[PDB]
């Protein structure tokens, strides 16, 4: 009978051994590892590891990966306690962060010399983490590829098919200035919605097929974007996005189901853009006051 | 035709006008600003600042950004300067953008622009200090501008994966479960078809990268449905072509056939080809209805 140990690593690898314990995996003893007490407390793993326990005290090792691998070289005799005795560790995290970064291929290490078959499987960032975070899961990538005998990396990129966010938000008012199409805005109207008027809100929305105006400016009134809260605004303002086909009847019947939304006595400017879609047409909002 | 510009502060925003230039958006002049010199040079913007080269020499700040910012103020005045409308965009946690960000668009509202922030807050699995450090930045940064767009990015997690930020990362999880549970099935848990720890050993120890791939498939020809899709998954990364080893993990329900099996088994080697040796097992999975699921570990490229 092998002995086969999972240790997972971080926040994603704290879950990730969640998921196993939930869903029943037989035959492993399941570890988990964190410089975060917290997320170690609501385990279901029995077998718990806060690294650096003297230095980061079980608060965190924040964003940077050097915390997170000092962390695990300070617990190096108890990973190795946890561990004594497997023919086979799986080593689990998700790059990225500040802990399952830099502390999975001191772990890794460990293991491989105590003379398990050490595999790593690991998840990249999503692109949208940006650039920090997915610069430091290449870097501890490969270092935990120097200490595994297999590394399995799965894309959470890739496993969405199975962001223009900040881009989108400034669209949504530039193109009504500067680009002509159907419906525009002068800059004057902008900045009577826009001046001296604190937080607004950003929505957005899209709808394929017929009746698609119906379909997108409902989905952009209670986009998570907004957080629940777009009744009341004072003002604001409603871009109406899609392709060559796009009739100004169709543009009013999407501001009119805004307008309902929003109240009574809204200043409610509004215009369109033509992007490179069929059928399908993208309703953003952005209101303030 | 009013001037329009956008600022990009730090890796967010660095990031952010890059896709507006690649997307083509029209009528806007974009800025670069960050205290790293060597983010700033890759960047495709005509109008480059680096922040406080004085303070921080070319080094990212990690405080550290407003102080590059003051001292920069110069630069960052005369990009900025005959602006009817800046967009300060940037992303709040970070050493740069939620240090720099507030002076930025203070400069911007003094010289005359309409001043618009546009922000993204932390995923909360970044932390609590990263998510404490950003809410500093926003209440700063409110003072300094006409109107404030805050984006959650734990919010566009949501609108981006269609599912409550609670679930998230649900799938990641499952399939990291499944890609344990493809190996430790094999030895661990009896069935008609298990693998010794040594032949795995084999496929395993000393290799490098790994490619993983999962498929599942119901009704008739459910092994060349769930074989296929595994061998082409999106979660390889790179052909498993040409691989000298591999494991493959077959799980179905009670109604699974020998040739059910055997046909998944001959699919992923002909796909491999050559002389791989390839070794497999299976397992019983009684959620399963009609369906099976293959898995492939390939090594040795
Ligand atoms: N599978 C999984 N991945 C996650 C989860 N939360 C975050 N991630 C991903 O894993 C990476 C690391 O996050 P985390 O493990 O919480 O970082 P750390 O604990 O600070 O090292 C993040 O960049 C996300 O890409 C989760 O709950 N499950
Ligand atoms: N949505 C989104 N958020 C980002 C992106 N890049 C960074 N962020 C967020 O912005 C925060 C600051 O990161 P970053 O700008 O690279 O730090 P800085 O350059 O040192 O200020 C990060 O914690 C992320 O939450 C991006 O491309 N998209």
């Amino acid at each position: 009978v092998a002995s086969i140990k999972v240790i997972g690593i971080g926040g994603a690898g704290n879950n990730a051994v969640n998921r196993m314990i939930e869903a029943g995996v037989q035959g492993v003893e399941f570890i988990v590892a964190n410089t975060d007490a917290q997320i170690i407390s609501v385990s279901k793993s029995k077998n718990k590891i806060v690294l650096g326990k003297e230095t980061s005290k079980g608060l965190g090792a924040g964003a940077n990966p050097d915390v997170g691998r000092q962390a695990a070289i300070e617990s190096a005799e108890e990973i190795k306690d946890a561990l004594k005795g497997a023919d086979m560790v799986f080593v689990a995290a998700g790059m990225g962060g500040g802990t399952g970064t830099g502390a999975a291929p001191i772990i890794a290490k460990l293991a491989r010399e105590q003379g398990a078959l050490t595999v790593g499987i690991i998840t990249t960032p999503f692109s949208f983490e940006g650039r920090a975070r997915n610069s430091y899961a290449i870097q501890g990538t490969e270092e935990l590829r120097k200490h595994v005998d297999s590394l399995i990396i799965i894309s959470n990129d890739r496993l969405l098919e199975v962001d223009n966010i900040l881009r989108q938000g400034v669209q949504t008012i530039t193109d009504l200035i500067a680009v002509p199409s159907l419906i525009n805005l002068d800059f004057a109207d902008i900045k009577t919605v826009m001046k001296n008027k604190g937080n607004a809100l950003f929505g957005i929305g899209i709808g394929s097929g017929k009746d698609k105006a119906i379909e997108a400016a409902n989905k952009a009134i209670i986009s998570p974007l907004l957080e629940a809260s777009i009744r009341g605004a004072r003002d604001a303002i409603i871009n109406v996005t899609g392709g060559n086909t796009l009739t100004l009847n169709d543009a009013n019947d999407a501001v009119d189901i805004v307008k309902q939304a929003i109240g009574g006595e809204v200043n409610i400017i509004f215009g369109t853009a033509v992007n490179e879609l069929d059928d399908e047409m993208i309703v953003t909002v952005i209101a303030t006051g």
